[PDB]
């Protein structure tokens, strides 16, 4: 097989998977829209790409990278592009390669709002400066996103907001899980793009164990969280960039914990993160499969 393995992320930070593919090249124009239907369409998101790459000659190889925005790019385990931020970048790094030899490839990209572009290049002594070409890339096996926990769940209900205090609603529907890190950008297309904004999310936690929990908001920049209406976590105008918890609470398999977790970015970049840790569940995201609308 050639081309490189694709592992498409939701968020600016190479979190919340959502698709693997094999691309035949990394040759990408995607416009301000998304690379596939499976990342939502709002102009925040990430990929990773690994494999094999195979040069031809015993020679130096320039890469060269155009980017919009960040890249890091690893050949044989050796960082040599490491240009992971908001610019755009028309980029180039160096390392000898011995012919016909297999080395490891890595390379990392996100958009942060609008444009999205990178394309992969390389020249030598012998290769005249082209994209680096299919017969020339063998694809990783896909590495396992997901979690194990079962369970019939579907997401929590969303409220998006195009006000930083919920109201002026623009767009409702389900989230699959509360794993978010737009840079800049916005939840939707249909808010608009001036990081000042607020979300609702509703439903219920369906518990999948009996034991102790912990429940934890990270954020950028407030958010509260309720819990069978009590308000735990009240950080709505904590105007930071922190991670607050719960205490501990007794909960039992099939348990229904009704939520309602409410967020903003008042300025610059916008992220939240709901998490917990409980019986045989390291700190970790908690997943759609314990995540009810209703
Ligand atoms: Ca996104
Ligand atoms: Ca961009
Ligand atoms: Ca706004
Ligand atoms: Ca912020």
């Amino acid at each position: 097989h050639m081309g490189l393995r694709g592992d498409y992320f939701d968020n600016i930070d190479l979190t919340n998977f959502k698709l693997t593919r094999v691309d035949k090249t990394i040759d990408f124009f995607w416009g301000v829209n998304s690379p596939a239907k499976e990342i939502r369409n709002d102009e925040s998101y990430s990929v990773r790409w690994t494999g094999k790459i195979r040069p031809l000659y015993s020679e130096e190889y320039t890469f060269y990278i155009s980017r919009d925005n960040g890249v890091r790019l690893w050949i044989d385990n050796k960082l040599i592009i490491d240009k992971w931020d908001n610019l755009v970048g028309l980029e180039m790094g160096k390392i000898y390669l011995e012919a016909g030899k297999l080395y490891d490839i890595k390379l990392e990209y996100f958009n942060n709002t609008g444009n999205g572009f990178v394309k992969l290049e390389w020249s030598s002594a012998s290769t005249v400066r082209s994209i680096v070409p299919t017969e020339c890339l063998y694809p990783a096996e896909p590495k396992h996103y997901g979690s194990s926990i079962p369970g019939k769940g579907i997401g929590l209900f969303y409220e998006y907001f195009d006000e930083d205090n919920l109201t002026n609603p623009k767009e409702k529907g389900i989230d699959s899980v509360i794993d978010f890190n737009w840079g800049v950008g916005s939840p939707s297309k249909s808010i608009n793009q001036d990081q000042k904004f607020s979300v609702r999310w509703t439903g219920f936690i369906q518990v999948p164990y009996d034991g102790d929990y912990v429940f934890y908001v990270s954020y950028d920049d407030g958010a509260s969280l309720w819990i069978d209406r009590q308000l735990l976590i009240d950080k709505w105008t904590a105007s930071e960039i922190n991670t607050a918890k719960t205490e501990a609470i007794s909960l039992k398999a099939g348990q229904r914990v009704e939520v309602m977790l409410l967020y903003r970015n008042t300025g610059l970049a916008g992220s939240i993160r709901l998490e917990w840790e409980g019986p045989g569940i390291e700190r970790s995201v908690v997943p759609q499969s314990c995540l009810y609308p209703r």
